[PDB]
């Protein structure tokens, strides 16, 4: 616990562990919504992992977000360490200064680049589900979960598939650090793999994220090293440690209903619709900003250099932004949410995600229809900048199944 501070009363004190959360073991959605109860206010101040704010309601998280003036992105992370140490493009910018590096990230992540990986993608999340089909069981998160993902970026960044390990040591020190690494470290690490990989390819362009980005223009004039290697870094940590952990959200859940896979299984269309509804169920996402200075948000003194979670999950969680919001409701009239951001960060990789989502659910009821929760396993989640599975014992009858 850290002192709480003179301008922060002591009503609005909710210890709220980020990191971990007192009632994960009820599912680390369920873990967050706590600060969703009557007997919690819209906006709180925890004195874990150093005290900061905390919005706990959609409508003060989408206005916060969009008030960059006041809420800045330099210092996005909690703790203070972290976010003084972030410094990865564009998200550590605010406008206008942000909207140039974002059209250069699109070209390397964005839907155009999903139409050209369609066939990849498509091969690989076929490929791996037949191979686990007739096993009749699986790990999830170590047998899909990761390596679908994972190896479809490391493809798309020319990056060879033995470095996988490392680099996903690395990027889930940033966003659930086990303490070996503090986030500066685990940064400069990942810095340290990419700057003799930028240089060689700033010299023999190529076709690759990393080439496109680090010989890329910002509006009108050359990226520097310094730069490319920054927004490298962003897309690192997007294509390791983000869709991996909602698709195992995603299964467990599907896994634990039968209804719910009969219903995609006799309509294959409502596919999308599913992704949407699952998103925001299983939103997974919370970084923040810092006040850029004193400002009276919501009748609650915020001063400067105060640093604000505003919890990107909890927004589509809100009972008065959905109604029975723990509900998954495939046929819900509007899915109100805020997973992949809001305001002039919104996610650059969402399309890349729903397409990764969508072909995995298709293809994967496709061959296994039917599958459970391996008997006695009790599903532990993680909780953090982006929360995760811990491990997803998946089990289902072989016989059930069928080969495309
Ligand atoms: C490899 C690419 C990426 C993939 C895949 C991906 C997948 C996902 C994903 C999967 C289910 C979720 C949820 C997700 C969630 C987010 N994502 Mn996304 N994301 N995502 C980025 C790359 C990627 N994301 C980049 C780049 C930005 C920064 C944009 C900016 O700062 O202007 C971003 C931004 C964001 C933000 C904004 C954070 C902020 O405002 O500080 C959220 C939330
Ligand atoms: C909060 C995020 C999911 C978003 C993309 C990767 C991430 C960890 C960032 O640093 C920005
Ligand atoms: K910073």
């Amino acid at each position: 616990l850290a002192p709480l501070p003179p301008h922060v009363p002591e009503h609005l004190v909710f210890d709220f562990d980020m990191y971990n959360p007192s009632n994960l073991s009820a599912g680390v959605q369920e873990a967050w919504a706590v600060l969703q109860e009557s007997n919690v206010p819209d906006l709180v101040w925890t004195r874990c992992n150093g005290g900061h704010w905390i919005a706990t309601r959609g409508q003060l998280i989408r206005e916060a977000y969009e008030d960059y003036r006041h809420f800045s992105s330099e210092c996005p992370f909690i703790p203070r360490e972290a976010g003084e140490a972030y410094d990865f493009i564009p998200t550590s910018m605010d406008p206008p200064e942000q909207r140039q590096f974002r059209a250069l990230a699109n070209q390397v992540v964005g839907m155009p680049v999903v139409d050209k990986l369609e066939n990849r993608i498509q091969e690989l999340a076929c490929s791996l589900i037949e191979s686990l089909r007739p096993q009749g069981q699986c790990n999830f998160t170590e047998d899909y979960a990761e390596p679908f993902p994972i190896r479809i970026f490391m493809l798309l960044a020319g990056l060879p598939e033995e470095d996988i390990p490392h680099l996903k040591y690395l990027t889930d020190q940033m966003t659930r650090p086990d303490g070996s690494m503090t986030f500066a470290e685990a940064k400069e690490a990942l810095y340290d793999y990419l700057i003799p990989i930028i240089e060689q390819r700033r010299q023999k362009p190529g076709t690759d994220a990393i080439s496109i980005v680090a010989n890329g223009q910002v509006n009108g004039r050359p990226i520097t090293s310094d730069e490319a290697k920054r927004m490298c870094g962003l897309l690192l940590v997007g294509g390791l440690d983000t869709v991996v952990n909602f698709l195992s959200f995603s299964m467990e859940f599907l896994a634990k209903s039968p209804e719910h896979r009969q219903e995609l299984i006799e309509r294959p269309e409502r596919i999308p619709a599913a992704c949407e509804e699952l998103l925001r169920r299983f939103s997974l996402v919370a970084d923040g900003r810092i006040l850029t200075s004193d400002y009276e948000f919501h009748g609650v003194q915020l001063k400067k250099g105060d640093q604000i979670l505003l919890p990107q999950m909890l927004s589509g969680l809100d009972e008065r932004e959905n109604a029975c919001p723990m509900h998954v409701d495939f046929s819900r009239q509007k899915v109100s949410h805020t997973t992949f951001g809001h305001g002039s960060h919104l996610c650059l990789g969402q399309h890349l995600a729903r397409r990764e989502i969508i072909v995995t659910l298709k293809e994967w009821l496709t061959r296994i229809p039917d599958f459970s929760i391996a008997p006695g396993a009790q599903i532990q989640h993680k909780s953090g900048i982006v929360s995760g599975v811990q491990a997803l014992p998946l089990v289902w009858d072989p016989a059930t199944t069928k080969a495309v």
